[PDB]
């Protein structure tokens, strides 16, 4: 009963449906990269057979989905990293982003038994992956002439600042996208969680929900998944392993970073940065013990967190702890720790047990 | 082109255990391999180190994973056991257990085990995390000496809170409490982890417990490195470039457009992000090696990708090797630049990274 991630399948199902309601003329790429944002790659795909496609960061992730029996299209959002992977991508029926000359040249040169669906990736201001506007027309035209590309060619981009509604970058990216796509056949996709929730004019043909599919807000404005009618999917849980007396004036943890002002009782939780809980968490960060809120005291260690229960607290070794979950949104922990909700949910280690419910 | 990969140098690990033996040549070694061996691989790290006298783990589950992989060496449960029903298993697996609370002691008192168990009584000397407080320790100790389920002698363990701070008199106060309690008791004594081993030779006693320094990473926050102490870095975190792209002066990069280029340049995109374990806290200017040479992170680290500034006519290509930390770039340098503990950097990696073992 130590560090466990409990994944609520009913919440997942709900969220995909709730997102369809917000984007009712758009198909869904369920984004499941990085072990489905910490929720389990294969189990998340298995929970969502109504998704129109799954979205992954890397070919290895797509192959893992196929290995576990997943048959729906998988979009390689970064494309492919070696020309020698094209026969697999063709045979496996993965759709691929194409963002550079190397990938384009490989598609021109290869002999494949079946052509492949492509999403040409346009750099519209993020400046990470993608073909730049001034190179994009010639690039696109070569893609349309490739016998190894199943026509028409689709067009994809991604917003850098969709979470800042009051700033002009999204509208700039959008106008670049729209200028490029004019008169072209091919499906259009630019919106992920932020686009879906705040930019209805960015929905087009396909949207790609990631963090909000897991019932977690993409914004850092205090909002939670529930503010958009999405239900939190993950709870990170554990157990007390000690309840101990502690006297006034006595420090706790490494570096003696917290000192009690009174006599009290401390709880020790079987959870640490070796499980994925941020070492950054300050004293005062909320944890739930038997469902009431108590503060972290002293530094988070690799395997343990101390909490302040109070001097006659009746909590005991064995009792349930919620790091985030029912009553304690991950976005609250994000705000209190200054750690992005994205990183909190995703950057867990393999030590955490995975449990699925409903 | 290789994706997010941890490369674990077995030769370095073996070197480190022997180095640590040279620094504390009268003490036995508990190799501390909790949290997937500080990111290096629980079972493979233990397989690399047959010379260790024991292996230390945080939780029973980790000890059972060692036995399941065929490690037969003594394993110490540093936090003891969380359920009384664990005792038969602990007994029959020959796991050594810390004991630090009443629940554990009463469980030992009313079990009837096939074989008695080796116990290390955990004393709170001032960390105030686990252990028995001094005013309860004599009575608690006596009860262990009278328990038929405990092999005699009862051994004695504690742990330093601030051993990385020599100008602090905290460590000395811990040692005075520890020595007072151990006076005239027959068991083995163990207080020192990496910081105690390196800086406090009067803390070595019968058994020392290297964690971080075993992996060639310094336990201190003063920009010292494992090599400061003659230890060799074990882990390299590596990847490859997936794109090299033109970029213009006045142009932003990444989410929030937090870095803006002052020149026309080329950027590199690495197959590495916080989805692999690389910290999202890394600021612009954090170093990475591309083809052996240092280049800076530009813009925020993403879940799967990191952007670096290569230069206006750089010849780096998609596919080229990238070192996040490793040869020519110690994890402690990343720790300094990101303001993250080196403990966290090496340990808080996800299952996405491949594990490769060399030498
Ligand atoms: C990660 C990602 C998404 C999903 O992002 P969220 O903000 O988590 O919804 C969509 N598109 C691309 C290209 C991505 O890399
Ligand atoms: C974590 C731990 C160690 C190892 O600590 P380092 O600072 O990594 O050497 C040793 N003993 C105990 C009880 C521990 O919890």
């Amino acid at each position: 009963q130590a560090a466990t991630v409990v994944i609520n399948r009913r919440a997942l199902r709900h969220n995909l449906q709730r997102l369809r309601e917000l984007a009712p003329a758009s198909k869904m790429v369920a984004v499941v990269k990085a072990n489905a944002y910490g929720h389990g790659l294969l189990e998340t795909a298995r929970t969502l057979p109504d998704a129109d496609a799954f979205g992954v960061a890397r070919l290895e992730e797509a192959l893992r989905l196929r290995a576990g029996g997943i048959t729906k299209p998988v979009l390689l959002l970064e494309g492919f990293f070696d020309a020698r992977d094209l026969p697999t991508i063709s045979a496996q029926h993965f759709h691929t982003a194409v963002h550079n000359e190397e990938q384009l040249a490989a598609l021109e040169e290869a002999s494949l038994d079946e052509p492949v669906t492509v999403w040409m990736k346009l750099d519209t201001g993020m400046h990470r992956l993608g073909v730049r506007p001034e190179q994009a027309e010639a690039f696109y035209h070569r893609l349309t002439q490739c016998k190894n590309v199943r026509q028409p060619v689709n067009i994809v981009s991604h917003f850098a600042r969709a979470d800042e509604p009051k700033c002009g970058a999204t509208e700039k990216q959008l106008a670049i996208f729209n200028t490029f796509c004019e008169g072209k056949p091919g499906q259009r996709s630019i919106a992920a969680s932020g686009g879906i929730l705040l930019w209805p004019q960015s929905h087009f043909d396909w949207v790609r929900p990631g963090i909000i599919l897991y019932g977690v807000s993409p914004l850092e404005d205090r909002s939670t998944g529930a503010d958009f009618g999405c239900q939190p999917v993950m709870s990170l849980t554990s157990s007390l392993i000690a309840v101990r007396e502690h006297k006034a004036g006595e420090p706790v943890g490494y570096g003696g970073t917290w000192v009690s002002e009174r006599d009290t009782r401390l709880g020790v939780v079987a959870m640490g940065f070796g499980d994925g809980y941020p070492r950054a968490a300050p004293s005062g960060t909320p944890v739930l013990v038997n469902g009431r809120e108590v503060p972290i005291v002293g530094r988070v260690a690799m395997d343990m967190i101390c909490v302040d229960l109070g001097p006659q607290a009746q909590d005991k070794a064995g009792d349930p702890v919620i790091l985030w979950g029912e009553g304690l949104p991950v976005e609250r922990i994000a705000e209190m720790t200054k750690v992005s909700a994205y990183e909190l949910i995703t950057r867990l280690t393999s030590r955490v047990a995975m449990k699925y419910v409903d």
